[PDB]
């Protein structure tokens, strides 16, 4: 996934990706 969480895109493991 990603780290930073901008807005809301998806939920991978902990609940943080490119957005959500």
């Amino acid at each position: 996934y990603e780290t930073g969480c901008k807005r809301c895109c998806y939920l991978d493991e902990y609940g943080c990706i490119r957005c959500c």
